């Protein structure tokens, strides 16, 4: 149908049709008289999967023969979403399968909608890991993603009476056709026990054993016949475990609970034992796998030439002392050699500077769970602080600031300090964030070892986030500049030469409007909500946090409503304001914010004087598959975190690529995006990082803003008095009290400038042609924010390997 989706050759279509029928009969054990759409989805998935495995087997065979340097990307989260369409796109099968299914009397888009999201992440960190696997395969790197196969991913969000309710995401219920269980490569992991010192060195004994069973998922590159592996571990009890009889069998659940459920905290540290077990479990199983593979290719001097381990945040930081434990206690390397190998192997990516996200584990937990690792950590710390003492003699304060051991009521290990000490490279995820690391939180470490500190600005994959979710936009671009941009996103710069082309302007605007109509229809169908598709689609989708300032959006929404009520017959640009995202189950303030948004909705959406000029919708159950629908439909992207708090963001980049303009602060990657597009083509507002520091020095007093801005005062008086909660007048007192007395994120300080910036947005939207021209300028400069660029930089500057766009042999 459209050229970017590949060829529908008669031979191929014919062969897909017979394999589809073969799987329905032999695999699913159904006939067409009893088959549901779900059976048809599974028949298709198995048909597509068969095309992967030939390339999968020869990719891994190729790596065995050529023995390249291997990249191990360790993460506790991989937020994969759906796999079917991605696989078709990457294999050039999408049109062929569409035709094949059409000829069987089936609508492929309907079958795509049956697939569950693999929701094994919380938000940005997990999604980024998935983006990265796609780019690593596309760039021909011998890369492996290693994580945990959680039985339950991020919870499904239900809204009941305006309140978030959680339910278990039972994503494996119908089976996962993409994974292959590999029970033959099951490995033991140890916990508890104690350390004995012999003349033969330390021995870790009397441990409890949990088994790690791997499940492999294929990760295909974009049209290059490379298929890499994501290996996810599942926890199994050994068969002698607890072995009255019945209770011993049932107690197997204790061990298997390790892989049961993803911790639902985005950017927040909860020091629970089960979480620590998950962290060690992934690390210990992964490292044995790495070492096995290395030995099949005494001399660990070559280990860093053959292995790179990338730590995604501090969650797998125990890789450092585990690698030392294996090298020293089991392989009998001397400490200094082992440490050299470790440092050259490991690299650490930091994802946030917020203190509540920092992992600081109590010593007593490590003492009980991982007694050998604690000893190793103490030894690492002592040798590290000896180096600090020699470099800065007499600076005793530096010694306690830099220590891996934090003193206090409870002693803790700072895992970020551990990662810096044991890694040859430490990076932030956007220029401003990487600079913040060197200036503030890791300043001491930067002074000791400046060479370690890098930047690697994040990116997103143009496969999932353009071709897959916005085929219309991909096509009209391909018409003008061809298809090479899909794996070389800088080629979008060629679109600058079409900024005055009247046909292009019209096509860009038509794609947006088609996307908006499709999404408006989706809203009616699944959620009984009727919206104006000629309104500006103003969207804020991301996890609910105080730092992301969904509350600032709320204050703007209420300002618009109040302004309409004051002058009802004045023209205003119509808006549909959409806000979506999950709150962590125990994050009470985030849950109150969700309730506020729905409460504003209840008032605004049923006020006849407003009509269809303002609508406020809370998008329920925001997840990767919902992102793929709403982002192509957006006009305005809300990226309004307090300056200095959002390390990078990736959502911001997705919107930029899909033809939305951005309203935001000079935070995270917004800075580099505005720099690429030109500040004239971005709606920047609010305090810079430096203004926030100055406000902190003087002391933030929110009452000042309340006293001098009458529009703000009116909103606070509405919230306090029960305007948005008549049955429960005091319902929002915690929100008001936070805003007035304890606001770490300075919502009121950016209110005036935000409101004025929003007026400029409205002004521009009234002139469709100039709106669309500015959109073209954003899309055309979004090339830097490809994850292919990011990964090429990791490969060259950290891992020491060369990317490649060269095909491997088909079929
Ligand atoms: C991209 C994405 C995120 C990250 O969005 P930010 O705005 O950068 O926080 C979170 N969740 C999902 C489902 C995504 O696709
Ligand atoms: O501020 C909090 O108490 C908080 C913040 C979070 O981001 C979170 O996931 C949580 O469970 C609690």
């Amino acid at each position: 149908q459209i050229s970017v989706r590949g060829l529908a050759g008669v031979e191929n279509v014919t062969e897909l049709k017979k394999n589809f029928n073969r799987h329905l009969h032999f695999t699913l054990v159904k006939d067409r008289n009893v088959a549901t759409p779900r059976d048809y989805y599974f028949a298709l998935a198995h048909t597509v999967r068969d095309h992967l495995v030939g390339r999968w087997i020869r990719t891994q065979q190729h790596y065995y023969e050529k023995d390249p340097k291997r990249i191990y990307y360790l993460s506790l989260e991989f937020y994969m979403g759906r796999t079917l369409q991605n696989t078709m796109v990457n294999l050039a099968l999408e049109n062929a399968c569409d035709e094949a299914t059409y000829q069987l009397g089936l609508d492929m888009e309907e079958l795509e909608e049956i697939e569950e999201d693999a929701g094994l992440g919380n938000g940005g960190l997990g999604r980024l890991a998935a983006c990265f696997l796609d780019s690593m395969a596309t760039l021909g790197l011998a890369a492996y993603g290693y994580g945990i196969r959680y039985e339950f991913g991020i919870f499904n969000q239900k809204i009941c009476g305006g309140w978030q309710m959680e339910e278990a995401d039972d994503w494996l219920r119908y089976g996962n056709p993409w994974e292959k269980a590999r029970p033959e490569f099951t490995l033991p992991v140890h916990f508890y026990g104690r350390v004995e010192h012999t003349s033969q060195g330390a021995k870790w004994v009397d441990t409890q054993v949990v088994l790690a069973m791997p499940y492999d998922t294929p990760v295909p590159g974009y049209r290059n016949n490379v298929v890499n592996t994501m290996r996810l571990w599942s926890a199994k009890a050994p068969n002698d475990f607890n072995l009255g009889y019945i209770q011993a069998v049932l107690d197997r659940n204790l061990a298997e609970n390790i892989s049961r459920v993803l911790y639902p905290n985005d950017n927040f540290f909860e020091g629970k034992e089960l979480r620590l077990k998950q962290e060690y479990f992934v690390v210990a199983a992964t490292l044995q796998d790495i070492i096995r593979r290395f030995k099949s290719s005494t001399n660990f001097d070559a280990f860093p030439d053959k292995v790179a381990i990338q730590l995604n945040d501090t969650h797998p930081s125990l890789a450092i002392p585990e690698l030392m434990r294996v090298l020293v206690d089991l392989e009998r390397l001397d400490w200094d050699k082992a440490w050299e190998v470790t440092v050259k192997t490991c690299a650490y990516t930091n994802h946030t500077v917020l203190p509540e996200a920092l992992e600081r584990w109590p010593v007593h937990l490590l003492e009980t769970l991982l007694p050998r690792h604690l000893q190793i950590i103490y030894e690492i710390n002592q040798r590290f602080l000896n180096r600090v003492a020699a470099a800065f003699p007499g600076d005793v304060d530096r010694l306690r600031r830099m220590s891996l051991v934090e003193e206090g009521a409870v002693k803790r290990i700072n895992m970020a300090h551990l990662c810096i000490a044991g890694s040859h490279a430490v990076n932030g995820v956007a220029r401003i964030h990487s600079e913040i690391l060197k200036k503030t939180i890791f300043k001491d470490f930067y002074e000791l070892e400046p060479h370690k500190f890098q930047n690697k600005t994040n990116g997103i994959t143009p496969r999932r986030w353009l071709v897959l979710c916005n085929p219309g936009l991909a096509e009209i671009i391909a018409e003008r500049i061809g298809e090479e941009y899909i794996s070389d996103l800088d080629q979008l710069r060629k679109l600058l030469s079409y900024v005055d082309d009247e046909a292009f302007i019209r096509d860009v605007a038509k794609v947006k409007q088609e996307n908006k109509l499709k999404f408006a229809a989706y809203l009616e169908r699944e959620y009984k909500v009727h919206i104006n598709p000629n309104s500006l689609f103003d969207v804020q989708v991301k996890r609910i946090h105080e730092y992301k300032r969904q509350l600032l959006n709320c204050l703007h929404v209420i300002t618009l409503y109040n302004r309409i009520k004051k002058e009802p017959n004045k023209f205003v640009v119509p808006r549909t304001v959409m806000i979506g995202g999950k709150a962590a189950p125990g994050y009470h303030m985030a849950k109150m914010i969700i309730k506020l948004i729905t409460a504003i909705g209840d008032v605004v959406n049923h006020d006849p004087v407003v009509g269809d000029r303002l609508r406020v919708i809370f998008l329920e159950n925001y997840r990767v598959s919902l992102a793929e629908k709403v982002i192509p439909a957006a006009d305005l992207s809300e990226q309004i975190s307090t300056a200095g708090t959002e390390a990078s963001g990736t959502g911001n980049m997705k919107f930029m690529l899909n033809g939305a303009l951005t309203i935001g602060t000079m935070d995270g990657a917004n800075v580099e995006m505005a720099e690429e597009a030109g500040e004239e083509n971005f709606f920047i507002f609010g305090m810079r990082v430096e203004d926030v520091d100055r406000l902190d020095q003087r002391g933030y007093n929110a009452q000042e803003y309340y006293d001098r801005i009458p529009e703000l005062r009116q909103i606070i008086e509405q919230l306090s008095s029960g305007f948005f909660s008549p049955k429960q007048p005091d319902l929002f007192k915690d929100i008001v009290n936070m805003l007035m007395h304890h606001d770490r994120f300075k919502v009121f300080a950016d209110y005036e400038e935000y409101v004025k910036c929003q007026e400029r947005v409205s002004a521009l939207y009234k002139n469709p042609r100039e709106w669309t021209r500015m959109v073209i300028r954003n899309i055309a400069t979004s090339g830097k924010f490809s994850s292919d660029r990011t990964i090429a930089q990791y490969a060259r500057e950290i891992w020491g390997v060369e990317p490649s766009r060269q095909r491997l042999p088909a079929p």
